[PDB]
């Protein structure tokens, strides 16, 4: 059960992601998650997306150039994708028919968080 | 072979018709020829799944579908070029891309510097 997760006011980022790894490992997950170079980062995603068994990402607004080529990497693998959308691009919107994607709309965190909890 | 390319406003219309035009004339075919995601979405994973050479434009503002692709042709183990605008710093996934799939960069400040370059290797 190995998961990748693809990811001031940015606190409240950092807060959705602490829960969401937390709430992840509390259903027997594991995820696959500070001085390293772009070939190494770049390297070690691949691996542990390649690893992984489901794959959540965080699309949206700003563009994530990083989150949408492992998104890329997820798909072309045939991994199981999760996209969690808050409400977009026409790639995102029919990646379904090129490899196992579940979307999962959102208004607030408490709502993808149960959402995810019945899928 | 075939090769797919993903890609004012009237500039970037002008440099990918003479970029079409450049690489039909080395011999390629580019995989270009009202639709849904869903059909758009399944034309271009299989274009580059058959395509022998892909070729991008990575930069501001970031392109998702773009992206995403870049991500299929990597996880294919197909051939990539990157066309990068100095600068560049960009992306940590896209300068260490290099690591993980068959990617070579080309850095240009105008597009005859690039289409020089890519006539070079080529």
């Amino acid at each position: 059960k190995r998961v990748f997760l693809a990811a001031i006011m940015k606190e409240q980022e950092k807060k959705r992601i602490e829960d969401l790894i937390l709430f992840l490992e509390e259903k027997g997950w594991e995820v696959d998650n500070n001085f390293m170079s772009p070939d190494q980062c770049t390297k070690l995603d691949y691996d542990a997306i390649k690893e992984c068994d489901l794959f959540i990402a965080f699309p949206g607004v700003p563009v994530s150039p990083g989150t949408h080529i492992e998104i890329g990497w997820a798909s072309a693998m045939g991994k199981k994708i999760i996209l969690l959308l808050a409400e977009y691009a026409y790639l995102i919107r029919g990646l379904h028919t090129v490899s196992n994607v579940h979307y999962i709309i959102y208004n607030k965190e408490k709502e993808y968080l149960q959402k995810l909890d019945l899928y």
